[PDB]
């Protein structure tokens, strides 16, 4: 009945010559090696760094035609991880690790089974840091695509070739949520092929569109920056002419508004563009730096020093704090207009 | 008196056909593996990450009948853990590992016996960290259910099956203490099978239901905040119509809150919705800024200029002092009892 | 004369029947283990994650009598650990980990040495992270205990037992200080048998208990926020009726008490009850608080509006600056003899 | 037709007398072993520990007549990496290593192609985390010229010579941006020859000149510490005589310029020397203090108590007022064209 | 001619009886090994750890009589280090670990050589974390003296014994600089010979005595403590009698010293004892409070309330703005000698 101690190492042993060192179809046409991925958790995705980590299972599909048996009666054998030491396998990396492990947590996560015809199925569990550049130049409304390639190191291209499959070349778990992003269902699958003063290698990459969730930084940044705003407006309401408090107070508001604006960028890159939380900070400190200037222009002129013109010495200062009552308002009100709809327009 | 050196290699060795690459009962009914684990060290609970650590003794049972003797005369043999090399073992692993490792100090901590009809007991300690996404909705009084699944990698359902034994299959330490959280006794043991297009694998998964230690957080967030809000009830008393002082209070009483309430976020992560944290520094926010929008509704009636009427006109600025000095008790006080019957209506 | 590289492998190797897989007294008495440690490095007692690092020589002793030999003359043998692989190993490992390792730095930082009846020294150099629950009531002037506990894993108590020997079983370094903690003398050497669903295993283990320099919190907690209650009695000097500076030193002092108190616990865990150090800073918190509110007391009273009455109606807001001058200097002294008194009677 | 799976061991194996503990040509004329790397990542410069990140093809070639074939008929056989456990292979290693690994994913990401004549190709993937001192002399406008050197650690000169190759012997990616540098085109490739007590050893180093996107500290540093300037100048105009704001206004401003000055160097090592952007937060230091020192020389002057020069008392006063509201902003204006023109002159 | 691959096992192998267990001169003479030091790299000194990163070639030189050839002509065999398992190797650690690791890039960074006589060189790269207690009774002017020490394990006195060679047992790197220290020349070398209840052990030490440079520590703590001494001198000046700004200048220079006094202390360890950057931001702290100790002290008299001595009543709040105006540059300049004289004596 052909017992399964036997047929392992029939196929595999020193029988057959059946050598781990020499790939399949040796001087012939290339190895087609069709891939796809799952990814069990994604995320932890930092920005000083400009990294983030996955953990995927890599799924890695070829034909082997020395390991093409035809005694034995089922359709396929899923072994043990212990013979992944004496096939031949593709040399995969990826062009972006960053540091990167397996796991061996009980039993080490491989997968391996021959088919037939000798289609071998490998799957294996990565942990993956991968480095993808952050483009921040409008940074809370932004969609950052960050890719992941998986190259050839050592078979060139007129001897392994890596595609990707139709069906479905990129699986995504079920309830696999973000903290502060979303992952469009979109995912490219383009090629990336490297040539080196070495040859030309295969690499295939897959896009992922990751969308930040904008409803933390309407929490943090924004609206708290515009609870200031308001507190520079309090300023022109009090005695209409002079107090040492209306100093105070457009004293105060740019401490915040200088601390907030250096809190802002407490967990950023240090990019030498400007972003849109910049812009944002610095457009509300004008806001909260022109009530102080506007008082300052006031208490300039009332105490600058008639007979008849004295009532109206007072009609220059309180005219200026009828317009700055008002027309701020319509300045803060149509660069807030000025600001969502260039950066919903993207 | 069959000594013991030999009978190890006798049942394990060469002889008798044992090939440790081949599972129990094969092609025939599935191995059925029972599990329970014993819980050593839980917590280092990390939210900016969210994660925890466990250190856990995983315990594996399953029936293996190659390894069932008969003329040993004793019904259990606890052997050398350099023998686990050697028998045919579960390839289990964890599906939100995030990493994870043995213990390998002064020898491997690794535990086998076999019975006389061929039980296994295979117990080893395990440190993960596993991933859990924690809702945060209502972030003080939230009940947090972290979980651990555990399947299989190369098995699928028709060969491996895992299952939780009924006589206590989630054990805990005597004296397992959390420093933020406490553990409750209820734990759920639900199925978690997993179906990929290389097919069906088992799962097996033990809830695990936290609750927040609220006494930490009257600590530091909500009486530090209702401080405030009385600095913010000092300045409806002094001198009753105009003061330098009555701005200057509420000058002060908005940089602490708004520096702590970016103080309460400092070790959260960056979720898009808001929680309970949220919106009781919002309303003690608002609390403290009505208190200067109140003083400058006074000075603004104070300060604008009858024969009579002077000594009403000072009535119209002592009317507003003296329903505010009464109804923001009112107001803070039916907000308080509507917040806490909220949360802990849950 | 026998030379030595035959005598290495005619008493360990395959002749003479020594398996390394058998414990010494087979299907006998139980295996007696003792066990003495030398701490070469102890510290880096963290308190947010509660755990502290120690490096210790674990020297274990039993007897083998398959390892006793008679032909050769010396009473001691030092052999390369390169032998230990071949020798049995009791199974000990730490109940509370939390991570370890080896030292392997030029070779591989192990002992072996065999007298002639079979006693079997083995020392090697471990580094722990070892887990320890801190019990922070009264927390810079606490007595910690952590422990350190010695198990088996494979090895039941008819199998394996382990004791301390009675010749000083806990050995310190020389210079061994600490930056924070004393180590005290005495040191205990009780047993913690553990009980499972598997058999009862044996277990050993040593307290520590650790006493904190108080030093360094009277130089940053207790006496700078001493000065600054000393601050809030400036404020009872100046005009003794009504100035703005007086609300504005009680503005400030509350700024440097609501900072400080959250400065106090910024490296500390997130424990539900209440500690020394915030019962210091909240009274200490009050005596700020009760300042301000008692100059708004004054002015509440001195804003009030006789004939006769007025000189009077001074010595109504007199008086209260004179009670506060004096009965403040004798609230805060009862406190403070009544705080020390209760932290040094523990 | 000479099947692969033989050619590798008779050209390798016990045959033909290969000892790949021997080097090419021994006691002959020494390895000339020519070398080029290829840059895949670069970055994470970290500046408090002094030491960058880079990921490298570390590409060898060397002469081995030993593996000269004359009977197979292709010019180059890329083979399997665990044959470079078989060959010899040069002992290179990084002076300033400061930890570094290889990358075992998948495979072990290593390259071997050996011509005809002997040509040996060896490429690995190496991540090293390299030391290069920093020279801050003047931080924003550096021009760092961070260094990589390779040495040989057991063959002297007159055994082992690395070299660069002249065919662009630093490539560098395609896509390779940093967040705050940039790589310059001109790549230093000079001689690193050690003398040591043990012998002459080889050394080839490879200079890389990077240069500050400034950029990002025009945002920061430069800007917000340009608006408190002008914060000190908005006291200049405000009642011209005396007023407390003039001094609360010199109060609040030098709270900021001592915060910003430390927050400027939250992430930099501490050097002893001064650096650019000291003596940029230290003149602007003074003319935020040299603002309130202005109007204590006007309050100490004005308030110093005629007939006729009352006039004039005024106008001691006033005169002071009229050339420090001009003087300023040409003193402010000659450091800042004085600063600027130093600083690009490098 | 004696080809070398023959010659290699000739010595090495089962013949001429070479057993690598076994130390050279059994039961006669202990081995002499002397040991030199290489130090690459210096330095990353932290504090809160109390460690430092040391990165050595450690050269150790031995007699072996069983490698003595004879027929081989040269005087010196540089091996590969795969013969390094082979041969007998002292088993040195150090005792103040710390963890530590070897460099394994491209090959293992090992040496080996072997003269005629049996001298046998052998240079490792070590990259150690070593521990040295921190003596900070003076901070910022102290001379650190940071240890290493080379012990042996498990042989004893009697069996191998360490000493330093008298050609310049520590050798330093040409360019070998530190960011914050400067290495002196002087290194001590002398013997740290421990005793156990194993036995006695060798040991062997190297001292370095690290000295700071200061110049960081003038920029950052003493002259930004010594500006705010100067505002507080500041108050001295303004209108000589009374203000609300005299407090308000000593209520903000109170907040600067606070937050600077902890901030000078954000990178150091918790020791109980006081150092010489407390007790400067200390006196520094006494002569910010009693600038306004001393003011309050004049609005206390000037608002007491004659006829005539109505002018002398402003006479005694003048005379004591004269005295505090001169005296406090008197008692500043007096410690301020006293501090720099105590500190530089050592
Ligand atoms: C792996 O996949 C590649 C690409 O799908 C296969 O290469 C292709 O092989 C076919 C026949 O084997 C080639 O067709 C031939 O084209 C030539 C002109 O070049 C002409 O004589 C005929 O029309 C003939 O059909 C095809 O060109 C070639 N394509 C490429 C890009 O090389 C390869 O055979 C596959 N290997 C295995 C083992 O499956
Ligand atoms: C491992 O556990 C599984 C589940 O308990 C066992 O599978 C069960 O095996 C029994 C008999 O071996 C099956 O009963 C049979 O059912 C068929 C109809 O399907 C009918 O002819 C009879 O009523 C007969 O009793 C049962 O269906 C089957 N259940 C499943 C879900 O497969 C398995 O035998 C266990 N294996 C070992 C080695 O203990
Ligand atoms: C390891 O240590 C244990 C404990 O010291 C030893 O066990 C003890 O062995 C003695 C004699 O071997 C036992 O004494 C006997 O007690 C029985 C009653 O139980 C009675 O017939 C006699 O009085 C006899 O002396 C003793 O009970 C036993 N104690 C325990 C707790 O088991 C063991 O022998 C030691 N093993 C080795 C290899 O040194
Ligand atoms: C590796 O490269 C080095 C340097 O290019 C080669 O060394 C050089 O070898 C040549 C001939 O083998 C030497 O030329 C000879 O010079 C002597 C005087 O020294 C004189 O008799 C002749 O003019 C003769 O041409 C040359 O001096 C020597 N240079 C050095 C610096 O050693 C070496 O041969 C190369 N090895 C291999 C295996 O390719
Ligand atoms: C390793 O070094 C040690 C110390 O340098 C050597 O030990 C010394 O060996 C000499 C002769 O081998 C001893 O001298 C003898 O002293 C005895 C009195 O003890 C006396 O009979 C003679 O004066 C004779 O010269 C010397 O005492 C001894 N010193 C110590 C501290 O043991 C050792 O020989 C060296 N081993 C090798 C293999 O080089």
């Amino acid at each position: 009945p052909m017992p399964p101690s036997e047929f392992l190492d029939k196929l595999m042993g020193k029988v057959s010559g059946y050598d781990a060192r020499i790939r399949p179809n040796f001087k012939g046409p290339p190895v087609n090696v069709t891939c796809n991925i799952f990814i069990n958790s994604f995320g932890s995705i930092a920005e000083t760094t400009m990294d983030y980590r996955v953990n995927i299972f890599l799924r890695q599909q070829w034909n082997d035609p020395r390991l093409a048996y035809s005694e034995y009666p089922d359709d396929s054998l899923d072994l043990d991880p212990s013979m992944l030491d004496s096939i031949w396998k593709p040399d995969l990396f990826f062009a972006n690790e960053k540091g990167a492990n397996f796991h061996e947590v009980t039993t080490d996560n491989k997968l391996l089974r021959i088919s037939k015809n000798g289609n071998v199925l490998y799957s294996i569990r990565i942990t993956l840091v991968l480095a993808c550049p952050m483009d921040l130049k409008n940074f809370p409304m932004d969609v950052q695509t960050c890719i992941m390639q998986l190259e050839s190191f050592g078979y060139t291209m007129n001897d392994l070739i890596f595609e990707w499959d139709e069906k479905g070349a990129v699986q995504v778990a079920d309830g696999l949520t973000l903290p502060q992003f979303i992952l469009k269902e979109e995912k490219d699958l383009r090629y990336c092929t490297k040539h080196y003063n070495t040859g030309k290698f295969t690499c295939i990459e897959a896009r992922f569109h990751l969308e930040r969730q904008m409803g933390y930084y309407l929490i943090q940044m924004y609206i708290p920056s515009l609870l200031i705003v308001i507190l520079s407006w309090v300023s022109f309401w009090i005695n209409m002419d002079a107090a040492p408090a209306r100093v105070g107070l457009g004293i105060t508001t740019v401490l915040t508004m200088t601390t907030q604006s250096s809190g802002s960028r407490a967990s950023l890159p240090k990019v030498s563009y400007v972003k849109a939380i910049d812009i944002w900070m610095a457009v509300c400190l004008l806001f909260v730096f022109s009530a102080l200037l506007e008082y300052a222009a006031v208490n300039f002129i009332a105490r600058q020093h008639v007979e008849e013109m004295r009532k109206l010495f007072i009609s220059r200062a309180k005219r200026i704090d009828t317009v700055s009552r008002v027309a701020f308002p319509l300045v803060f009100l149509i660069f807030n207009i000025f600001y969502w709809i260039t950066y919903k327009i993207i």
